[PDB]
């Protein structure tokens, strides 16, 4: 057996509950997770108001995780009893989520974690960095000298891009609102407050012609703000494109658009060698000192998890989450 | 708009003047343009990147306490207004922006106004080490009339302030302290110790042997175990530094009690919020009565002289150490 969290009904507390150990299959390894990394959609899904992740309750939520191989399944020889790995196992699907003592996943899913990064810090990477590279390697394939803009560079999605954006050699430019400005600067990226225009900060930062890439993390009104700042020929890329949006835009630019659900790989069981691909690049990015999870100082146990959330939110008046936040299982 | 700011950007690094945005307030907060900002020791260990239990990692704002005034208010806020002095244990740790700095965005629950009497600088250095003595007397003991209180390090930034919580709460009190201290802890009505004297010793000369209700180390480590050797049987011993190993069989002996102090749960997790904000209204309460007066070091630093200002609170590169607590004034 072991503890973990359940959400049993829509909007109910994370009961700590004493369940049946998960036993790893074939291609499996045993994780003894020490961090569960949040992110917004759990709190969709404990609400039931998130269709697209597949994920009925009752159920075990959390997406990402940090832990050490306590066990190996048959057909695996990637890892060993001992090793310490990280990566974005489940939470959608049906799949058991990390809000737990241990889980058994697929070991193409996983990564040795960063050696220079503590649980928390490895924990709060793996959707959000899968996030942003797939939007700017996977369809835009951002190339060396391109301008890049990141809209809200400091949310999840967009810290990692910021860096990730740096990294290939690109000349990052970020939105983002008066507490994160000096964040963003300091990544190395030019910072913008959220609050101006794109004909005004496109004019201020691209004489006018707009970005080759326009990264837009948060969707809504923000993806209309999108096409307006990229360039002419450009590429713009969303992970919350959910929504209808005039798109004359992209035609007058010959422009073009590209949307991202990382979900679609553990919801449809396909390219799963590709995330821990791109965890291992996460991984190089960090042990060269170019990637840097931003997380919040704030610590939770498995028996926090419903704080973890108000935080992560802003809610039930407590500060918004400044980085991600971690949940400390063990 | 912008602000002044000092900003610790790596280990040991310098306090680095930056200009920043200002902060704005989310609803239920304030934003106080801070006119003094109070130290403490704690802020140079977080300094040097080795206060984990704090969970404030670099580059980051320091500074937990702040007086000032209320310039701007959220939403939802209506137990301050724009103009209002104020003060408080409010940042520093976990995340949160230190005082160090010409605005804070506080969560309106964590204040209260500014004691009349008291300059701004006055102010800033009471909360967190007030906050500390009372959570110990109070909470924890629950200090009554006519019991005997001893104070371990009575000329201390925690040490002053419970004395004088003590003697307003009807005790009688004692205080172990320094050479230079003692006459310090004579004047605010408290029997001086010298710190050298054995608990034994002490215990026989004013309490007839017997030991003491209630005893609050504010020193930790040896001075713990000499607080349970000072204990009378049944009573009770507090801590606000009590993070080593020691041995617990005073404590069966006397059938005595012991219970730890830790205010930064409150701003670390964020509960009991309100709490604060209350007990500092019980410090006002104490100033207004001439029952409470903070130890403040004489020494004037502005935000840019903040080094020095902590190489005064420890007592670093030659500088005298503080003799009362050190406060910055920001504006
Ligand atoms: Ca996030
Ligand atoms: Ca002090």
């Amino acid at each position: 057996t072991m503890i973990a969290a359940v959400v049993e009904e829509a909007n109910g507390p994370f009961v700590l509950r004493k369940l049946a150990r998960p036993q790893p299959a074939p291609g499996q390894v045993l994780v003894q997770i020490e961090a569960s990394g949040t992110n917004p959609l759990d709190a969709k899904i404990r609400a039931g108001e998130a269709p697209h992740a597949q994920q009925p309750l009752p159920a075990i939520l959390g997406m990402d995780l940090a832990g050490t191989v306590v066990a190996v399944g048959p057909e695996v020889d990637s890892f060993r009893v001992g090793d310490a790995v990280f990566g974005l196992t489940g939470g959608v699907g049906g799949l058991q989520g990390t809000h737990a003592q241990f889980a058994a996943v697929d070991a193409r899913l996983l990564a040795s974690k960063p050696a220079a990064l503590t649980m928390r810090q490895a924990s709060v990477l793996p959707l959000v960095f899968i996030t942003a590279w797939e939007g700017l390697v996977d369809r835009a394939q951002v190339q060396d000298g391109q301008t890049v803009l990141i809209q809200g560079g400091g949310g999840g999605v967009g810290h990692v891009a910021i860096q990730i954006a740096l990294a290939r050699g690109a000349r990052v430019f970020a939105t983002a609102r008066g507490s994160d400005l000096e964040y963003v600067r300091d990544l190395g990226a030019t910072p913008i407050d959220a609050s101006r225009e794109p004909e005004d900060y496109a004019a201020e930062h691209t004489a006018g012609q707009g970005f080759d890439l326009v990264y837009d993390t948060l969707g809504g009104p923000v993806l209309d703000a999108s096409f307006s700042a990229v360039k002419r020929f450009g590429h713009v890329v969303s992970c919350l494109g959910w929504g209808t949006h005039k798109l004359a835009p992209l035609s007058f630019k010959q422009a073009t658009y590209s949307g991202v659900f990382t979900l679609h790989t553990l919801l449809a069981n396909e390219g799963l060698a590709h995330f821990g691909e791109m965890l291992r690049e996460a991984d190089a990015l960090v042990q060269t000192g170019k990637l840097a999870p931003r997380l919040d100082p704030r610590t939770f146990s498995i028996a926090e998890i419903g704080s973890a959330y108000d935080a992560v939110l802003g809610r039930n008046d407590v500060p918004r989450q400044r980085g991600k936040i971690a949940i400390t299982v063990e």
